[PDB]
């Protein structure tokens, strides 16, 4: 019960889990906001471990219903001119990218957050008369090094440098980052497309895999609203959509442990109001600082597998989400 | 190495791999017997290397035939499939039935078809028995016993005729009276494996699966010799290599290195698996490990780990380049 929402989304079985003879160990109960996992080793059908969250989504949960519960309330905040962040956390293949982006293959029912938010920003702002402009940026953090995914020319190993700008505190300046003007609703798709192809090339040429790196898609809205006898009103607002690296050579994995672990140290600090927030201690936390501790709405989506095969990773991601906002199991 | 062969079989991409837009990170060179992984590039060399287009029949022709010729002479032999869950261990050991021999038949059914075809064709007098057990959490479960219940596990004892040998009390052995009986036999085991996973949580991906075929032979030739023999083939489908980090996989590996390098101690007694199998690993015998891997970037960490395992078990120096 705070500005920090921690929720869990369990995916359906994949084909590999079915080929492996995996069994369902995850039980999701949306009404009690609980998730339990049968933890039993040999001959133990007794032990189950429960966790309670702000929200629990089962495997049959639709995209649009994750959007309506988690994203709408954050968008309103943004439209009022605030900075907010939504994180997808979890094991590779549990649906981080699916939640954040989705796919096409009205509103395409497989759409994730990113295309859906754009469509609403446009629908809402154009309905209520607001004067506005929409900018998006997409970068990637691999090995504590930033890479612009949207820069049309300059396709290379080219890193971006980050400076702590004297101008504003809490903030940071990334020199050279492409910010693209979004001219209309459906334009997200080709922008996601361009970022994709580039992402692919950085996978093959630098072996930087999207499963090993943080993906930050930023949208900024400039709004001007006026009403007769209504006070002309000027607002900027910012929405950060972060698709994290997998939570599951030796050097760079040590690094991804450090960031997620720091991001978590940060979220725990925000929840507790316990001062001294260690934004400093990783690039990711640094890039996002202005949208985090400065009071705001913040959300974490934790993804999980239903299968016995994934039990260790599933428990870790729930141990993690739970260390982030500790909320107690309730009786009965 | 000699009678210890270590080969790799890489499987084709699967769908999750295509849809993730996974990059193929291994090159398998059959001719140079090499597997390379882009990581720069790490290259390993084996006794043989099977690309993703390798058919079951070719694996068998190449790996099994010589091992089986050896079993038919009256010797005990072992073949292991090692690798990550999903890479093809069961596809290699068993195969799949499709909806002349099913081109999708793995080692177990081809071995049984060959034993029958070969031994009746030379007019040898012979009897085939098979047994199937499962190792989970250092405990033995018979998959062929029609009776009892999920929770019953087998006890082994030292064997007074054989110091390298072991007796598993109550292990069910099934006579095979013809070629195809092996299909229904494999089906009984699967049904019981399902039960044990449901009731005991012994999950198949977490379990060593040991399929042993025993052959009794009397071969007679007028003007030649009267030959009495017992052959044994153990076909072992290991637990998923991602569980490494259990010790039984690590012990198996330490035991194979000792055999290849010949160090004074070979630690068979340090796992049920090596214990069970010590009699066919007793050296001067055919032993073969098939290491299975995926080609995709998704699976890299585990593919590297499998290759390291394979390389540590038998360490072959790389030849020179182009
Ligand atoms: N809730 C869900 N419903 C349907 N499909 C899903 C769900 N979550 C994940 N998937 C599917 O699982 C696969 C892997 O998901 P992906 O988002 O690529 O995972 P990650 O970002 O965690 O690596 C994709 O094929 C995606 O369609
Ligand atoms: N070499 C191969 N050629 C064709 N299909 C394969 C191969 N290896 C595995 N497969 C397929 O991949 C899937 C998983 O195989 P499986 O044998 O269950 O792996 P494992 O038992 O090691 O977990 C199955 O659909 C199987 O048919
Ligand atoms: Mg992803
Ligand atoms: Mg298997």
């Amino acid at each position: 019960g705070k500005n920090i929402q921690v929720v869990v989304r369990c995916r359906p079985f994949n084909l590999a889990e079915r080929k492996a003879s995996a069994h369902s160990i995850v039980e999701c109960d949306p009404v009690r906001k609980e998730v339990s996992v049968r933890t039993g080793g040999l001959a133990d059908k007794s032990s189950r471990k429960t966790y309670t969250f702000d929200m629990v989504f089962g495997a049959s949960t639709k995209q649009i219903d994750v959007y309506r519960s988690v994203v709408c309330p954050i968008l309103d905040e943004v439209i009022m001119g605030y900075n907010c962040t939504i994180f997808a956390y979890g094991q590779t293949g549990t649906g981080k990218t699916f939640t954040m982006e989705g796919e096409r293959s009205e509103e395409d029912p497989l759409d994730g957050i990113i295309p859906r938010t754009l469509h609403q920003i446009f629908e809402k702002l154009t309905d209520n008369g607001t004067e506005f402009s929409v900018k998006v940026s997409l970068l990637e953090i691999y090995n504590e090094e930033l890479f612009d995914l949207l820069n049309p020319s300059s396709d290379v190993s080219e890193r971006l440098q980050m400076f702590d700008d004297p101008r504003n505190k809490r903030g940071v300046i990334i020199k050279g980052l492409e910010e693209i003007t979004v001219h209309n609703k459906d334009e997200v798709y080709q922008i996601l497309e361009k970022g994709a192809a580039k992402r692919t090339t950085a996978a093959t040429l630098m072996n930087a895999y999207s499963s090993r790196s943080h993906s930050v898609f930023s949208v900024t809205i400039h709004m001007k609203e006026t009403t007769i006898d209504g006070e002309e009103l000027v607002k900027i607002g910012k929405l950060n959509l972060v698709d994290l690296a997998g939570s599951e050579r030796a050097r760079e994995a040590g690094n991804i442990n450090q960031s997620l672990l720091t991001l978590g140290r940060v979220i725990t600090a925000l929840v507790e109001r316990t001062p001294h927030v260690p934004y400093r201690e990783s690039k990711l936390t640094r890039i996002l600082q202005d949208s985090l501790g400065g009071r705001t709405r913040t959300s974490i989506i934790a993804t999980i597998s239903p299968a016995s095969l994934n039990l260790e990773e599933t428990l870790s991601t729930l141990e993690y989400a739970h260390r982030a906002k500790n909320i107690l199991n309730k009786p009965e």
